């Protein structure tokens, strides 16, 4: 699907931005930065929190911007891929 | 859009109320109070929990009143604003 | 509203059940048990986790049963109360 | 219902996969592995985070694949089963 493709690409770019930011500013390992971005944007959350004020401000903006996109991608993956394969 | 503007203003006022409350009652720094309000209303959560009973009661009420508004704002941002990707 | 009334009553009974359970089995203070039930059923989550296996099993069942009801109540409070008052 | 049964079976299989994985890779007790899978897929979250990189990668993928199915099961339970309250 085309819109699923654009949602996938935007989700990947968002997770890449989060990885880069949290590895630079918060000094996380790249895998830890990626995990934090993922559990944050899916609203799972973890015991980790940003320590710098820049990290906290960016996390607020990142949450507000990326929750909608990550969950649009999850919803489209569920409704246009997972449902037909289940029907099979 | 107008409804988007109402939702933005209400979200800002809700986060301001949360910031003021958690900086007064829970003694958090204002940036920390804002971060806690944001991660609470978006259901992300963090390792911080209110220590006073007043903080806990206010958080229960704050969750129930503000989750709907915050996620309405996120949805309207993602749909009525976050679609310039249609310029694909 | 009638269905809003039944959703409110069911949410109150669910939070009461959670308060009683987590104050007895997990030894929490009643306010702490109520706060844990609230942040759990709204998927906010907190740093607290049940220590007993009974608490963990009950929490799994409680999550699955009460997320749908708590969020039906939140959705109805947003759509049948908050929206018209906003329009005013 | 039949779709409810498919969703229940898929949810059980997903939680079983999560239990097995988190008990092997992360060394959790089986009850703890099941609890972590449940609170992760429902987006509640807990103070536990995977310690191995394999655990983190698997959790990212597990979140993205299972959130849709788990919440479809919760919705179908709450709507097609949790309405005997209509006997009001
Ligand atoms: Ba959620
Ligand atoms: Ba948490
Ligand atoms: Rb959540
Ligand atoms: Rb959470």
């Amino acid at each position: 699907d085309k819109e699923f493709q654009v949602l996938f690409v935007l989700t990947i770019l968002t997770l890449i931005s989060g990885t880069i930011f949290y590895s630079t500013v918060e000094g996380l390992r790249p895998i830890d930065a990626l995990y934090f971005s993922v559990v944050t944007l899916t609203t799972v959350g973890c015991d980790i929190s940003p320590q710098t004020d820049f990290g906290k401000i960016f996390t607020i903006l990142y949450i507000f911007i990326g929750i909608g996109l990550v969950f649009g991608f999850i919803h489209k993956l569920a409704v246009n891929v997972q449902l037909p394969s289940i029907l099979s």
